[PDB]
């Protein structure tokens, strides 16, 4: 009697490439590529477990552009430059970027503390601010190759900074190839999402927000987004086919977001399985074990992720010592294993790249001990998505209806409902009426709506500039 464990790491970045300049206005795709996007599947080179990944098509596009040397990244060019060439604006952005990340364990260099406490910074000190910002984002693989430069911690030279940059781009050039390798070797399944990570239930039917939050106020949806919803799925199938040579049969719905109508659309588009959140299941069915494989109207398979286990990794364990975290996690799986007489299916689903910067040493002690301990347990079998979908010694249930929602509280409040978020929607609506190209799809990305209506942060105006730029480009 086994416990079936399914990791599904979700990887996504909105499009940071401003369409009129062609400049990546924020370096987050670059930094999560050198840190997480190659390195998370690369664990499968050293650990005999199965791990699954979701890659949004918008993120693949950007990875492709950095790998080909075509991405113009404004923050990165400030890193690359000799400090005597830096503009005041670039020094300010570099300082600003440092203090935004200052308290994260991956930024714990004593030299950073010194530089931050300083007045003007000289050339040698600016070189250390440049290179320490680079090295802070170093992934598992290169933390070994560059071990001597990391321990240096100070007094970097331009030639060392450039050495680091070269190795970083070699990692990006390797990144799509390793997803294809782990997929081919049977070590994991790779899924994708609708192209630009939109909220499909809202695009299909904005009134679905009233299934959970009846008092919410939303704008006048005077145009249809239903065919755009199909295009996000269709175009995602094409990009996935280009990269992996098949149409995708698994998708991760952005924000775990599902509705009756979105489930039908995914079925119509050839998706045979997805996952969503335990809160959705609880809202939808009285009798709700998340350890079953569900079938929505016998049309499509649906797993409901284990919220607590997913939140332990994403919310709790950054604050723990790795050993104590791993023993806690294994203990919890053991109680699940002992809590049922059948073989449960346990889906651990979260973002694969955002929680590790808050762990000591980028979560590497945690994940290396987690994966090493998992591969030791005879009563745990980790599954690819393909295996979880076809596994026969698993218990099963049909579900006929779901209450539309997301994995944020089971509702849509974080993307629609207040004055500022609603304004983005009205802008989108008006613009959809005048749209002439696919940049309107870019503007339908969830991320724009998330950041709006709650600014208060360093760099959030960049997301607003991107959204409005895409909205403007869509009408030309
Ligand atoms: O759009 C850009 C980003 O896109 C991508 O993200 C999307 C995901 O892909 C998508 O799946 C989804 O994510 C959901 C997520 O998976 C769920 O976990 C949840 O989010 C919760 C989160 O995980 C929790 O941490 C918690 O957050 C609280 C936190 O606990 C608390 O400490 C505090 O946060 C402060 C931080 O501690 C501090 O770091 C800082 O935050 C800064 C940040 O440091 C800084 O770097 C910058 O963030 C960058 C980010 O680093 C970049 O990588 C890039 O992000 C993209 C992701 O990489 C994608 O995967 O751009 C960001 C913006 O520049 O700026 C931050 C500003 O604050 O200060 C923090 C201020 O809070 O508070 C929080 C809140 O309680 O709970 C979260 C839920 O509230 O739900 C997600 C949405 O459903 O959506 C992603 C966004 O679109």
């Amino acid at each position: 009697k086994k416990l079936f464990l399914v990791f599904w790491w979700h990887m996504h970045q909105p499009l940071y490439r401003e369409p009129y300049t062609g400049e990546y206005l924020l370096p987050w795709t670059f930094f999560h590529a050198v840190k997480d996007y190659y390195d998370m599947p690369a664990y499968l080179k050293d650990f005999e477990i199965k791990l699954n990944f979701n890659l949004t098509p918008v993120l693949i596009d950007q990875i492709q552009e950095y790998a080909q040397g075509k991405a113009k990244d404004v923050f990165l060019e400030a890193i690359r430059k000799d400090p005597d060439d830096l503009e005041k604006e670039e020094v300010e952005k570099l300082i600003e970027f440092t203090k935004l990340n200052y308290e994260k364990p991956i930024y714990r260099f004593e030299r950073i503390r010194e530089l931050m406490n300083k007045e003007k910074l000289n050339r040698e000190e600016l070189l250390d601010l440049q290179t320490l910002n680079l090295l802070a984002w170093c992934g598992r693989t290169l933390r070994k190759d560059l071990k001597d430069l990391l321990n240096k911690g100070r007094n970097y030279t331009q030639e060392e900074k450039e050495y680091v940059l070269n190795k970083y781009f070699e990692i990006i050039k390797k990144t799509l190839s390793i997803y294809r390798e782990i997929k081919e070797e049977g070590k994991g399944s790779v899924s994708t999402s609708p192209y630009y990570h939109p909220l499909i239930p809202i695009l299909l039917n904005p009134n679905c927000v009233y299934e959970t939050t009846p008092n919410v106020k939303i704008p006048d949806f005077a145009v249809s987004f239903r065919e755009d919803a199909s295009k996000h799925v269709e175009l995602a199938k094409e990009k996935y086919f280009e990269i992996f040579g098949e149409h995708p049969v698994y998708m991760w719905p952005p924000e775990a977001s599902v509705s009756n109508e979105a489930l039908e659309l995914y079925y119509e588009k050839g998706i045979n399985m997805l996952a969503t959140d335990e809160v959705i299941l609880k809202n939808s069915v009285e009798r709700a074990s998340p350890y079953l494989r569900y079938y929505f109207r016998e049309l499509i398979s649906v797993f409901f992720r284990d919220k607590t286990l997913s939140d332990l990794i994403g919310f709790s364990y950054h604050a723990w010592n790795a050993e104590d975290a791993v023993r806690d996690f294994i203990g919890r799986l053991k109680k699940i294993h002992e809590s049922v007489d059948f073989q449960p299916v346990v889906f651990v689903v979260l973002n694969g790249e955002n929680c590790w910067e808050y762990y000591e040493e980028n979560g590497i002690p945690f994940l290396e001990k987690l994966y090493s301990t998992l591969e030791k347990e005879e009563w745990i079998e980790t599954l690819t998505l393909e295996e979880a979908m076809r596994k026969e010694d698993v218990k099963t249930e049909v579900i006929e209806s779901v209450k539309a929602g997301t994995w944020f509280d089971g509702n849509f409040l974080k993307w629609i409902g207040n004055k500022e978020k609603n304004e983005y929607w009205k802008i989108l609506i008006e613009a959809k009426k005048k749209a002439k190209n696919d940049y309107i799809l870019v503007a339908e990305g969830s991320d724009w709506f998330w950041w709006q209506g709650e600014e208060k942060a360093p760099f959030v105006e960049v997301f607003d500039k991107l959204f409005r730029s895409f909205v403007r480009r869509a009408q030309e």
